DNA sequence: GCCATGGCTAGTA
DNA sequence: CTACTAGCCATGG
């Protein structure tokens, strides 16, 4: 599997998340058959044009939260996009935007 | 090669 | 609950 391949598969996968459902770096990395690739699942998302028509927002972390970004908190997008999707999120005690994984969670 | 860097994760404590 | 740890692994200097 070339990376250019990984990347698309992932994309396809991530594109199979329904409105208002989410999934998780890890899972999608499993789903496409690369269980050790959660990081790289992220790298894929990070690597997308803002114009993209791909539900990049529907992919948080297995700890049930939205991942912090050393590409600065512009990810606040994620929260919002999710809020529009219809997703109850709350702040913790470092805001760590958080949602009920079991509730909102994709399961083919 | 080394090293440092990430939208990660599972296991401890 | 949080707060560290291994491990993980492509990527870019
Ligand atoms: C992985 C998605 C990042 C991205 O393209 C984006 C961030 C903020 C606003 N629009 C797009």
């Amino acid at each position: 599997m070339r990376m250019d391949e990984f990347y698309t598969k992932v994309y396809d996968a991530v594109c199979e998340i329904p409105y208002g459902k989410v999934s998780t770096y890890g899972e999608i990395a499993r789903y496409v058959g690369m269980p050790s690739y959660a990081r790289q699942v992220g790298q894929a998302m990070k690597h997308l044009h803002p114009e993209t028509h791909v539900p990049w927002h529907r992919v948080i972390n297995s700890r049930g939260t939205i991942s912090k970004r050393d590409i600065s908190a512009g990810e606040q997008r994620q929260k919002d996009r999710l809020e529009e999707e219809g997703v109850e999120i709350y702040q913790t005690s470092l805001g760590e935007y958080k949602l009920n994984l079991p509730e909102y969670m994709w399961k083919p």
